[PDB]
């Protein structure tokens, strides 16, 4: 009889089989973790499709991504863009970014993507310039301790109406513990506290299960 | 900590910081107690998500199938611009009247056109000269008719419209081709219809929280 993760997988595989197609570029990007002996860090296919649909619903022309990894989420985001759009994506590990570059070329979207290699908090201030900012959508999916600062930068680099999605905000439930010693937990808590404390952005957080296990995301709308 | 206890606690935590309920919403959330029914309404995080999706789309015209007590209705109507409209459908007159009171309390009754009756009877009448197409459709009524609610959503909406269907996981029963339940088979047929056409594109997300394990489908009409 199926174990719990097997049940979540079976439902995800079922929905995915009918709703989400992966071509060569996506199916290859989804295996980036195997090249680097890492756990699967990419959004699932249904999650990447959701990011794609959110960008298209927003009619996003400029998208900022913090955390390229192997380019899986990047392909979904770039494929939401119009021909004059741009995805700016940031990755700390050069080898990952180089792998992503190969996937984005295979995907036919290299002309839409501006990749940066380095620490996101070093790169983000360099993006506050005409032709790059303002972004219509920001996807935050890198290290968790810096989420508050990434959110601050998302606000500085975007505009009223912009959508900000922050991945992996559940941390196994540890986010409810004010005394938890992990900096990532405290960063996610600080971020939610920042959202509570201002009225020019409005948000919700959704817990999910599926092939990635139990986690969740935050969706914020900048209102001004 | 038990799994469901954790899911509840995390939802309580996120909602405490991100989702406000005023009198109208807090009252609407208790509608099931008056109705002597289980809590069928979207949770606060889920209602907020519906609200944000509508605003992200800049929806001016929204269609809702399944008013119940008006909890989801308030969230959708509050996403509208001043000249927007929410059209919502409910078969049970007593539920619709309760929702009407909530929508007045919420300050959005003037933006809402409520219909009482069987949804498949009402939906054809909405294809009317002088009515703009819908920008968003929320499908949250009975499960067996979801396929026909979906094709009505396509008929009554424009390219770019967002369609959200609630409660599509059914405890995982949807993976079973032999399941006897008409609602399970309706959700399955709806997903098969999405697979079989190219003028709409979608994803389905499994969620957990205060209401347990379930999920929703989000579709973008492309033409
Ligand atoms: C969860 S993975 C991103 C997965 C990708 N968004 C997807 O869904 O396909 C997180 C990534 O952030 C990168 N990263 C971690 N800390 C970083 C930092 N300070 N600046 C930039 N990238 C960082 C990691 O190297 C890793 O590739
Ligand atoms: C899940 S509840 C809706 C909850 C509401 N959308 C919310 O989140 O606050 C389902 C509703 O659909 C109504 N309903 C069921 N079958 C229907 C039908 N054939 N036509 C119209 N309404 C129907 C039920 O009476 C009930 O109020």
């Amino acid at each position: 009889h199926m174990m719990e993760q097997e049940r979540w997988n079976s439902v995800d595989v079922y929905f995915s089989s009918l709703l989400v197609k992966e071509d060569e570029a996506l199916s290859k990007a989804a295996q980036a973790h195997r090249e680097f002996d890492l756990p699967d860090l990419a959004v699932s296919a249904p999650q990447g499709k959701l990011l794609h649909l959110l960008a298209r619903l927003r009619q996003a022309r400029r998208i900022l991504e913090i955390g390229t990894f192997g380019g899986y989420s990047s392909i979904w985001l770039a494929r939401a863009l119009p021909p004059d759009g741009r995805l700016v994506t940031i990755e700390w590990e050069r080898s990952f970014a180089e792998s992503a570059a190969s996937r984005l070329a295979e995907a036919g979207v290299a002309h839409l993507v501006e990749q940066h290699v380095g620490r996101a908090l070093d790169i983000l201030p360099t993006l506050d310039r005409p032709g790059t900012a303002p972004f219509d959508m920001v996807f935050v999916d890198a290290n968790k301790p810096d989420i508050p600062e990434y959110f601050t930068w998302a606000l500085k680099l975007s505009r009223p109406g912009a959508v900000v999605v922050v991945d992996n905000v559940v941390l196994g439930g540890a986010v409810t513990d004010p005394d938890h010693p992990d900096a990532g937990v405290q960063g996610v808590r600080r971020f939610h506290e920042m959202l509570a404390g201002r009225s020019d952005v409005t948000a919700t957080s959704i817990q999910t299960v599926g092939t990635k296990g139990y986690d969740g995301f935050t969706l914020a709308l900048v209102t001004g």
